[PDB]
């Protein structure tokens, strides 16, 4: 596909289904991952953020060392344009999640 090993930057508008995905993780060896993308929400528009993207960073607060909470309240809080540094780890995250 097209999704690079690296982290990458995707722009996300919020509206009014939020952000368009849901989260997963920050506890243990696990930090924060998209769990589930909304059909034709913000993120699924974008066609960047995929389940098992794991969210290194939201308008630079650092999610790497999060927990499930922190994370939530940050993209709560992160305002309208979103941006939004992702890591595809689909197996790292398929061994917490399956």
């Amino acid at each position: 596909e097209d999704i690079p090993r690296e982290p990458r930057r995707i722009v996300i508008h919020r509206g009014s289904t939020g952000l368009g995905f849901n989260i997963v993780g920050g506890e243990n060896g696990e930090g924060i991952f998209i769990s589930f993308i909304l059909a034709g929400g913000p993120a699924d528009l974008s066609g960047e953020l995929r389940k098992g993207d794991q969210i290194l960073s939201v308008n630079g607060v650092d999610l790497r060392n999060a927990s499930h909470e922190q994370a939530a309240i940050a993209l709560k809080n992160a305002g309208q344009t979103v941006t939004i540094i992702a890591q595809y780890k689909p197996e790292e995250y398929s061994r917490f999640e399956a």
